Order: C-alpha cells, then structure tokens, then sequence
C-alpha cells in the first residue's frame, strides 16, 4: 500500500510531464469515460428512477429534449415507464408523466420544491427585481392575490367592449388588414397575433394611458423587452451584448413609464377602478404590513403582461391555424355567433360570451393540442420519496411535469392528434374544479390536480390568468369569426410547434388568407 501511494504521487507528476496535446486529450477523455462508468453504476441504484443514457457529459439529452420534448418523453416512457430522469445542461431532471406526475409536482409540499429556484434567472432579468420569482413564495402568493383583484367578473364585463374596440381598431388600421380598403389579404399570424394581444391586453389591464403609449416610438421598447423574454436566460441571463442592454434599458424605461403614471395618479388622488394599475395602487400591502414599492408594482405589471402576452398570442395563432383548414368549424362557430348575438344586432358582452360554448370549446381544444408551456419545473429542496415506489428524488435534482404531453395521449383524449372541439360538448368551461378546494393565498382552487387536462397548471403555482385569457381570446375570436373567413395558401397546413421558444408557438412563417364576410362592411372611427 505504501509503495502504491508513492506511485500515485509519481503518476501525478508524470501526468504533468505529458505533452500538452496529450494532456488536454486526457482532460477530455477522462470525464467522458468516467461519465459512462458513473451511469453504469447509477443504473444499479434502486432508490433512483431510471436515468436516460447520454454520451456527452454535462450536455446530457439537451438536444433531443430541446427540439422535440414530447417525442423524447414518449420514447423514454416506452423504455422506462412514467418516472425517469435525464441530464440537461448540468441539471438532473426527474420527469413524472401523467396524472400521478401532475399530483407529485403541482401538489408537492412548499418545503420539498422551489419554483423560484428554477425560474429566477429566466424571468427576473426581464421583469425586474422583487416580484414573481425574485421573492419568497409567500410574497408571490400575495402578488397573485393582488392581481386577481383586477380579474373579477365585473372587470371582465368592462374589459369586453374595450378589447372589442381594439380588435376593430386593428382590423381598421393595421397594414395587415385595412378592412375599409381591402377585402382579402395574407397575414403571418405570428405577426398579427402578438400585436393584437398586446393592444387588447394593454388597453384592458394597463389602461388607456399605457395603450396610448403604444401609438408612439415607445412601442420599440416593448419590442426590445419582448426580445429579452427568451429561454437563453436559463443559461445566459446577463451578457455584455446589445441584446441585453436593449432589454435592460427597456425594462427601466417601461417600468419608469408605469411608475410615472402611478406617482401622477397618487399626486392627483386620481385612483379609481379603471385598470390593474388602479387596483394595485389600492391593494398591494402584504400581510406583514410591508407595501410594494412603485418599482415593484411596475415590475409585477411587466411580468403579468409579458406572461399573458406570449401564452395568449401563441394560442390565438394556433386557433386561427387550426380553423384555417376547418371551414366546417368556422361555419359552426358563425352560426353560434348569429344565434347568441341575434344576427349581430346584440352587442357582445361578457355574459353573452358565456353563452357561446362552441367558441369556448375551440379555445379549450386548442389549449389541449397546444399547451404553451410544455415543461414546468421545480428545484428539489428536500429528498422526496415517490409513493408506491422505492424512488427517492434527492435535493439538488429538479422535477419536471408536462401536462401538455398527456393532453396528446390517446388513452386520455381519443384520437389526440385530431382537432375536435366536440370532445368538449357539455364540458366547455375553461376548467372545472370538481371537489375539495384549498387556498394558497390567492383564492380557493382545486385541491386535486390529477386531471389529464391541465392547461393552467395547479397547486400553489396555478395560473391566475385563465379567465382573462378566455375573455380576451373569446372576444378576439368572436369578432374574427363574425368579420372574416380564412384559409391556407395552396398546399399549406398546420405547422409543427417550435419547442425551443418561450412558448410552443407555431414554426413560421405561418400564413393564412383572410377575406371579409361582408366586403362592404366599414369600421368607423
Ligand atoms: C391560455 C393562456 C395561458 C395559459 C395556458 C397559462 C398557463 C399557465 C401555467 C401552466 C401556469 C403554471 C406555471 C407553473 O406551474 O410553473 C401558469 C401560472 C401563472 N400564469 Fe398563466 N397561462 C396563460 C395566460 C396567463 C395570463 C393571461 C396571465 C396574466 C393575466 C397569466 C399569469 C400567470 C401567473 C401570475 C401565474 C403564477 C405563476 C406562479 O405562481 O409561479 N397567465 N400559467
Ligand atoms: C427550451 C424549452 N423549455 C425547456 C427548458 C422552456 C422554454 C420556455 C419556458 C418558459 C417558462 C415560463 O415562462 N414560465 C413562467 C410563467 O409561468 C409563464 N406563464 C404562465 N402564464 C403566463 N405566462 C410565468 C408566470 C407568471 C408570470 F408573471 C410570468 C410568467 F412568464 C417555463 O416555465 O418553462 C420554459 C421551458
Ligand atoms: O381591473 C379593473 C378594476 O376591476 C375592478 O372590479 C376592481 O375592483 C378594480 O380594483 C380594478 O381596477
């Protein structure tokens, strides 16, 4: 042994007498070989879920998971079952597919997992400090409560005409439409839908003043900030490049605009119930008496508007794209519009939107086939035992849940790759809590999260924007259906999703051809 330990020291010094080319070679080949050896030893472990084999250390399965995560999940499921782990850019990700996985991740105890440890670098450089994932979970819960106070049924009743006004304004003024001058045209829906989404959301949630700013060069800052909302932030949140300086500058200037309005309303004591800014000005004191700063209010507004921006814009893009090859669905939806709105002689209201089940089923079905968020993550903070298994998920791992994968499984949605709005007949609610409820701080929500359909997540991190999204999408599609027909250019069909973007938006350019149902119809103003 003593002689062996001498030759270890000798071996260590001979390593350094190696030619530098042979040294860097060993610096590479040794981790490769050890990674394989480590995986082979790891597969022996019975308190660990199977780990997907991978050749490149640290990188792991990043390429196949990044580009086609559902195909990746399906292959891993056949080989290993519903629980399995894979390496992703230096992280170990433990996936739990299906309703039991929804339950394991979305209902995990607060002390067991942390969303903000998974997401802080993704969002904080875009939204700003002190909100969403740049704060403890208890602050997030109350921020969600504050925002939900502007998302009441009475708010939605007031938002519907404002959103309708913005859609008609876009049809009238946008170069993509100009309905008073053109009866047919071609659009890229990943151009039109982001613009319609920010116009309708800024007008209703942010209010008249902030919508007005979008008619100026200030809109360029929104574009700059929006570019900053990218999954590259997971690995490179800050780099000395113009991309990041334009983003940071936009965050400062946009939040500065929000703060200017806030401080001006406070100065004049002009604080009503007009928008989410009014609401947060009156309702943003935490339960320990600490008040959100004006900077934090502005940053929360950015986060809310930006999250709702990308999910909603992608979703209305997918609705239009699925309907472009379904003139039968367009026709059905049009008949429902004519019946509910008395041939168009009734103005659309929030109440009447609730009397349009087929419209709401079309949104529901689009969200089944196109979950905007294919993977939701948490960092594991304490060792977690997987029930009915011998598995223990150790702290330092991440858990990954994918309701969007199960949305596309035949076992839960027969013919899952068929767009069929009638699978939701007499089940047209955006979601339906069936039994026991629980309040994490922002209102009672469903205690169970085992539904195979979870477009809005569940548990403490559940979306609070579901009813706003349905309101916004409902008004927008109601008007689209009543005003236009649309179809594909010859030989085109629904594009595949881009799974590497911030949401699973359509791979572009995704073009449709519209035509006015009434070429003589004029939009005033
Ligand atoms: C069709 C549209 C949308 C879909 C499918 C959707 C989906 C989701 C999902 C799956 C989650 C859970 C995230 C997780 O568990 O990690 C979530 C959370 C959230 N969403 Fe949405 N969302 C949509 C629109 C919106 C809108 C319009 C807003 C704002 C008005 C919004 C704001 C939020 C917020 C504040 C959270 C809470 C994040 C947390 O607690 O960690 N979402 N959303
Ligand atoms: C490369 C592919 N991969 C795998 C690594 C990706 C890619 C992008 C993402 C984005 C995610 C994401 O943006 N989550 C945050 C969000 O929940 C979104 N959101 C909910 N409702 C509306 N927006 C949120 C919640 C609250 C809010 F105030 C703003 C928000 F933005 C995510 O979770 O995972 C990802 C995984
Ligand atoms: O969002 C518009 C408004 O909705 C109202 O019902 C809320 O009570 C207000 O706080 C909010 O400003």
């Amino acid at each position: 042994v003593g002689e062996a330990l001498e030759y270890v020291n000798i071996g260590l010094s001979h390593f350094l007498a190696l030619p530098l080319a042979q040294r860097i070679s060993l610096i590479i080949i040794i981790p490769f070989i050890y990674n394989i050896v480590w995986q082979l030893l790891y597969s022996l472990r019975k308190d660990r879920p199977p780990l997907v084999f991978y050749w490149i250390p640290w990188v792991g399965s990043a390429v196949v998971y990044g580009m086609k995560p559902y195909e990746f999940f399906e292959e891993c499921q056949k080989k290993y079952g519903d629980i399995f782990s894979f390496v992703l850019l230096g992280r170990v990700m433990t996936v739990y597919l299906g309703p039991k996985g929804h339950e394991f991740v979305f209902n995990a105890k607060l002390a067991d997992v942390s969303a903000e440890a998974a997401y802080a670098h993704l969002t904080t450089p875009v939204f700003g400090k002190g909100v969403i994932y740049d704060c403890p979970n208890s602050r997030l819960m109350e921020q969600k409560k504050f925002v939900k106070g502007a998302l009441t049924k009475e708010a939605f009743k007031s938002y519907v005409p404002l959103i309708a006004e913005e859609v008609y304004k876009y049809f009238r003024d946008s170069k993509n439409f100009r309905l008073n001058e053109r009866t047919t045209g071609t659009i890229d829906v990943m151009v039109t839908q982001p613009e319609m989404t920010i116009f309708t959301a800024s007008r209703s949630l942010l209010g008249k003043e902030m919508r007005a700013k979008l008619d100026t060069d200030f809109a360029y800052l929104y574009s700059d900030l929006d570019k900053g909302f990218t999954p590259i932030n997971f690995v490179f949140p800050n780099l000395p490049l113009e991309h990041y300086r334009k983003r940071d500058h936009a965050q400062k200037a946009i939040s500065g605009t929000y703060m200017s309005l806030i401080k001006e309303r406070r100065k004049n004591n002009d604080i009503q119930d007009r928008d989410l800014i009014d609401s947060l000005m009156k309702n943003s004191t935490y339960k320990d008496g600490v008040k959100m700063t004006d900077q934090e209010i502005a940053n929360l507004l950015i986060g809310v508007l930006m999250g709702g921006q990308h999910t909603s814009a992608a979703t209305s893009a997918w609705i239009l794209l699925h309907l472009a090859e379904r003139p039968d669905v367009q026709q059905e939806l049009y008949e429902e519009q004519m019946r509910v709105l008395d041939g168009g002689k009734k103005e659309l209201t929030y109440d009447l939107l609730q009397e349009m089940p087929l419209l709401n089923q079309t949104i529901k079905e689009t969200l089944r086939m196109h979950h905007p968020l294919h993977s939701l993550f948490r960092k594991v903070m304490k060792d977690m035992h997987v029930p009915n298994t011998s598995y223990v998920i150790p702290a330092g791992y991440h858990v990954l849940v994918s309701p969007g994968y199960t949305h596309l499984r035949d076992e839960y949605f027969p013919n899952a790759h068929q767009f069929n709005i009638h699978r939701w007949n007499n089940d047209s609610a955006s979601s339906y809590s069936v039994g026991e409820e629980v309040d994490y701080g922002f209102g009672a929500i469903s205690k169970g999260v085992s539904s195979p359909y979870l477009p809005f997540g569940g548990g403490r991190h559940r979306c609070i924007g579901e009813h706003f999204a349905y309101c916004q999408l409902g008004v927008l599609m109601s008007i689209f259906i009543r005003t236009l027909k649309w179809h594909y250019p010859e030989g085109k069909t629904v594009p595949p999703p881009d799974f590497t973007s911030m949401v699973t938006l359509p791979t572009g350019p995704a073009k449709i051809i519209w035509e006015k149902r009434n070429p003589e119809q004029k939009i005033g103003g």
